């Protein structure tokens, strides 16, 4: 009953209004008759793809487990009373006003706003990393804003514990290690993404907007300069590594030439986030303690996870039928009664 597609969430949730498409599929706002407020509802239909089931379970378990101001929560989950009838899962979340993507398309951000948004992203990410989780897909459209400039990190479908080749909407925020298909990357890939986001807040345009695969790397090299053999220390394809090492030498472009109006402390931190070498890259607590964020940094007011997150049984090996059973179990607490 919206865009010709089924959206069965009533009677508690009424007055459906189309917002847009996932990621997972249709997203609507709806009136919550119990809580007298409008909410957001994501419809997910994953049970025919093994990887969609992984994404959905991951999403649900992680968001249900996390509790943090800067991370979206899950209010409610709708699905059929029997597992046989369960074809769709509806995830209810607080309605946010916008995301960083749309904001950056229309608005210029004061230095104070850039600084505070950055703080909130890193504050939330500090919690994430403290649960031994990598988000793996940080980008402006996954950063939601409310009316009072409160920022929440969203979409943990691609998140894994810190111990692909699939389609994603954009790769402009992936670390070089990810682009080069390395097998053994760390929390530092998330820091890279945040740096890309920082650059975009400073200029209102993506810093590394590649048109295609190899072009993405050329954009990176064209600004950071040629990487050293030491910078390329990840387990990566030999031929890819050789190709990269043989490209025309690029000199590092100074930050103040790309961002001639940016706070000089912001550019210093930016420099630390966008380092080619992952081991050289700044960590989340170090980034938080950078002079740029000094007016917000407060380790007594930056919660970490009660315990490192652990999928007690691994997910990528389960047949999609078993994943559906786990999804059924994880959502049963939201059923009446
Ligand atoms: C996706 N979109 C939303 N709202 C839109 C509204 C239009 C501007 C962009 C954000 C959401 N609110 C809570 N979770 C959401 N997931």
């Amino acid at each position: 009953m919206v865009r010709g597609q089924v959206f069965d969430v009533g009677p508690r949730y009424t007055n459906l209004s189309y917002i847009g498409e996932g990621a997972y599929g249709m997203v609507c706002s709806a009136y919550d008759n119990v809580n007298k407020v409008r909410v957001a509802i994501k419809k997910i239909s994953p049970f025919e793809h093994q990887t969609y089931c992984q994404r959905t379970l991951r999403e649900i378990k992680i968001l249900l487990r996390f509790r943090h101001e800067n991370i979206i929560g899950i209010n409610d989950i709708i699905r059929a009373p029997t597992i046989e009838q369960m074809k769709d899962v509806y995830i209810v979340q607080d309605l946010m006003e916008t995301d960083l993507y749309k904001l950056l398309k229309t608005q210029h951000l004061s230095n104070d706003h850039i600084c505070y948004f950055l703080y909130q992203i890193l504050r939330g990410l500090k919690y994430i990393h403290s649960a031994n989780v990598l988000h793996r897909d940080l980008k402006p459209s996954n950063l939601l804003l409310n009316t009072t400039c409160d920022l929440k990190i969203c979409d943990f479908g691609l998140a894994r514990v810190a111990d692909l080749t699939e389609y994603v909407a954009t790769r402009w925020y992936r670390a070089p290690e990810i682009m080069l298909n390395s097998k053994g990357y760390t929390k530092s890939i998330d820091i890279w993404s945040v740096g890309c986001i920082l650059a975009e807040m400073l200029s209102n345009r993506p810093i590394f907007p590649g048109k295609h695969y190899l072009d993405q790397l050329n954009h990176i090299l064209g600004i950071l300069g040629s990487p050293s053999q030491e910078d390329l220390n990840c387990i990566i394809n030999l031929k890819a590594r050789n190709y990269l090492l043989s490209l025309p030498h690029k000199n590092k472009v100074p930050w103040n030439r790309l961002f001639p109006n940016a706070d000089s402390k912001a550019l210093d931190l930016l420099d630390k986030m966008l380092t080619f070498n992952p081991h050289k890259r700044i960590e989340v607590e170090q980034a938080l303690a950078h002079p740029y964020l000094e007016q917000y940094y407060d380790p007594s007011d930056e919660p970490i996870a009660e315990a490192p997150f652990k999928f007690d049984m691994e997910l990528d090996d389960l047949p999609k039928e078993k994943l559906k059973e786990l999804i059924f179990e994880e959502t049963a607490r939201f059923q009446p009664g």
